[PDB]
DNA sequence: CGCTAGTCGTCAT
DNA sequence: ACGACTAGCG
């Protein structure tokens, strides 16, 4: 997520219902739901016990855009990837304290602490997912799970044709490129949608309209796969990015002292970093479900070694790849938990 | 003031 | 999976 950027960009959000995509298709960042779902329930799944409460917490909003006509495309996360790694590791400590203080509260008796520890502990196995995946399975909804993070598989689906708009509380969409995000949606459709074409509303953006700059800006501010330079955030990014139109970006971030006026020193790594979050934003592998497939998010060009490109994404065989994204492989233990075929989205 | 860096909140009775 | 909010920084 790039923190503060949907208020950065906020003249180019415009209110709207799912109406508005009546009879069209929509990808929905499910894993959203999942979590929001599962808060729900926190306390189950802390202590372990069984529960459902999640699905149909899904499937409220799933029912919701059926009953406009909207198609929904339930898009779900799969492998960790490489270069978010690190935060997977820091989020997941947070839950194991949060586990820990918990119970810890509830041997001391005290119970509300104890519930504000379990709503912060959530955690979203496949086995989660997988049952919103046979729920909606039930109903004729597609679902598709990522090679490896949602944001590029939607990225894609909207990028390709496949859907015009994505249901997501995530503004990294944008980052990837993404025509149409639908944002803050509650249970009655209506949420706040932003257009790529649109930035230009944006005062503040200046001439950083474009994909190539926006991406560029989403990664100086601080992404989840480079933390920014002390004291960089939107604005400055921002700034720097229109005050420079070099525009080999390696050249100006290297000069971002001088383009800002303020004393900056730039590691060798940094730049090393940005290089890989870069290509992360661009050729993350996702999922053709059409020609079932293991592709990047865009087209490789040629200044790119796809060799050097494993952090971005390791890739499996187009059967492995299938039998993932149908849910019927479960990430972690690349275990077998279900038989789905279609044949008895796709083509 | 503008801006960035951390601590809290998402559910739902 | 994330964002909103704000105290305090320059
Ligand atoms: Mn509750
Ligand atoms: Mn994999
Ligand atoms: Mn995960
Ligand atoms: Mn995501
Ligand atoms: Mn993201
Ligand atoms: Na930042």
């Amino acid at each position: 997520g790039i923190q503060g950027l949907l208020q950065f960009i906020k003249e180019a959000s415009e209110p709207i219902h799912v109406r508005k995509y009546k009879g069209q298709v929509v990808a929905v960042d499910t894993y959203c739901w999942l979590h929001k779902g599962a808060i729900a329930c926190a306390e189950k799944l802390a202590k372990g016990e069984p529960t459902d409460r999640y699905v149909g917490f899904c499937m409220k909003f799933v029912n919701m855009l059926l009953s406009h006509g909207i198609k929904p495309i339930l898009v779900f996360d799969g492998c960790t990837l490489p270069s978010k790694k690190e935060v997977e590791r820091s989020r997941r400590e947070r839950r194991q304290a949060n586990l820990l203080k918990g119970k810890q509260l509830l041997r001391e008796g005290k119970v509300s602490e104890a519930r504000e520890c379990f709503t912060r502990s959530i955690n979203i196995t496949h086995a989660m997912a997988h049952k919103v995946i046979k729920a909606a399975r039930s109903q004729g909804v597609d679902c598709l799970v990522a090679p490896y993070e949602a944001d590029a598989q939607l990225a894609y689906l909207n990028k390709a044709g496949i859907v015009q708009a994505i249901i997501t509380e995530d503004s990294d969409l944008l980052a990837f490129g993404c025509k149409k995000v639908i944002l803050k949606m509650d249970q009655f459709g209506n949420g706040l949608e932003i257009d790529q074409a649109r930035l230009g509303m944006c005062r503040q953006l200046g001439d950083v309209f474009t994909e190539e700059k926006f991406r560029y800006m989403c990664i100086l501010s601080g992404c989840a796969y480079l933390s920014s330079l002390r004291g960089i955030g939107l604005a400055k990014a921002c700034k720097v990015l229109r005050l420079a139109n070099n525009p080999d970006i390696v050249k100006v971030i290297k000069k971002i002292g001088h383009y800002l006026k303020m004393n900056i020193t730039v590691p060798e790594d940094y730049i090393n970093g940005f290089i890989r979050a870069n290509n992360t934003f661009l050729y993350q592998l996702v999922f053709d479900p059409i020609k079932r497939k293991l592709i990047p998010l865009n087209a490789y060009e040629d200044d790119v070694d796809p060799e050097t490109l494993s952090y971005a994404g390791q890739y499996v065989d187009d059967s492995i790849a299938l039998q993932i994204a149908l849910g019927n492989k479960d990430i972690n233990t690349f275990e077998q938990i279900d038989d789905y075929n279609p044949d008895t989205l796709y083509f």
